[PDB]
């Protein structure tokens, strides 16, 4: 007499109070059928993303740990420092891998600019103050030829796959970790109410909604939801197209750095006399894309899901239609947060390959 969902065709056997609880469980059911259709593909990236990210910081260790191995080796007149630039440099390596705030260049470059004086002071001219003016002639006279630019295309390259790699997994876990806590219009949960829970007010013990009328109702509440598969598959895709690398780059830099060391050395007359006037990867990444493709009809197959694991009558007979026991049925702002974020991130994707 005084209900707001549960349309009263004859008598009802709940209240106003009880058509609350119905909603509130509504909205239960909802996000638990959501989080119970996004779980196993939320721990799938999640797994990926904590392998992935350890196994690039053991390489990343294992570059340094060499580096410093052939500076020992080659160079002990540079050490100790060298220790200290080679694990500056590596650290904001890791740290760029891991999406920190960190420009390559600079890397490349301050690496550069602090091996330059301890060449000069050990190697060049053996016999502090001075280090700042070193710093600039590193530069200004293009000391290095064009072995920096040489390391620094060669680990941006690298680096920047594999720092949207990780950003690309994390972001997919964002996404998916989102869907279950899509909150859904006024008139959907009225609906959801109607579809699940109105028959028990009419006093029905067993009856199922007809799975037709389940088909609009989801329809009508995943409206946009749906709009975000073109988006998802565009991210899968295109996360195929990257993986289709930077360990071979990270254990080489130090072949690279030896050969720039001697190529100083190659001008040391001139220079000193001018600066003294001066001053099984591939496999698992596979695998995960492989298994992220059984996943691309995940948001199309989403309103699938919640109608075929929800108690309905697929017959479409002797069903619950939201307001009547029939024979036969007749028949934003969050959502475009996740196209936006999806947008960015698949534009990333494919400018790198
Ligand atoms: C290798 O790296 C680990 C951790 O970075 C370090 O403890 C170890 O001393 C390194 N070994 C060599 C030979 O550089
Ligand atoms: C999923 O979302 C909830 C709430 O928004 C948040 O507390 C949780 O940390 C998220 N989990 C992951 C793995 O992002």
């Amino acid at each position: 007499s005084d209900l707001q969902v549960c349309l009263p065709k004859g008598p009802t056997c709940c209240s106003r109070k009880m058509e609350e609880k119905y909603q509130l469980t509504a909205r239960l059911n909802m996000e638990q059928l959501l989080q119970s259709a996004s779980m196993e593909l939320k721990f799938l990236i999640i797994q990926n993303a904590a392998v992935f990210q350890e196994a690039f910081e053991i390489v990343v260790r294992h570059a340094k740990n060499y580096t410093n191995a052939m500076f020992k080796n080659n160079y002990p007149s540079l050490t100790p420092q060298a220790f200290e630039f080679v694990g500056e440099f590596f650290t904001d390596v890791s740290l760029y891998i891991l999406g920190s705030d960190i420009n390559v260049d600079d890397m490349v470059n301050e690496l550069f600019d602090s091996l330059f004086p301890v060449i000069y002071t050990q190697m060049m001219n053996p016999g502090l103050d001075i280090n700042e003016c070193l710093r600039g002639a590193r530069r200004d006279l293009k000391v290095f030829g064009s072995f920096p630019k040489l390391i620094m295309t060669q680990v941006s390259k690298s680096l920047q796959v594999t720092r949207i790699f990780l950003q690309a997994l994390n972001l997919g876990i964002e996404v998916i970790n989102t869907t279950d806590h899509l909150k859904f219009s006024k008139d959907c949960g009225r609906m959801l109410t109607r579809m699940w829970y109105c028959s028990y007010c009419q006093g029905l013990m067993m009856v199922k909604p007809c799975g037709g009328y389940c088909n609009v109702v989801m329809q009508g509440c995943m409206a946009g939801v749906v709009e975000i598969d073109k988006y998802w598959r565009e991210y899968i895709l295109s996360l195929e197209e990257l993986v289709n690398d930077m360990e071979n780059v990270l254990l080489g830099l130090f072949s690279t750095i030896h050969d720039s060391i001697q190529y100083v050395q190659k001008n040391g007359g001139k220079l000193t006399t001018t600066i003294g006037k001066l001053c099984t990867l591939s496999s698992r990444r596979r695998e995960l894309i492989q298994k992220l493709k059984s996943f691309i009809n995940f948001y199309s197959a989403l309103p699938g899901y919640i109608c075929s694991h929800s108690p309905v009558a697929e017959n479409d007979t002797l069903c619950w239609n939201g307001q009547e026991l029939v024979e036969r049925y007749s028949q934003e702002p969050v959502v475009s947060q996740i196209i936006d974020k999806l947008k960015h991130i698949n534009q990333l994707l494919r400018t790198m390959s």
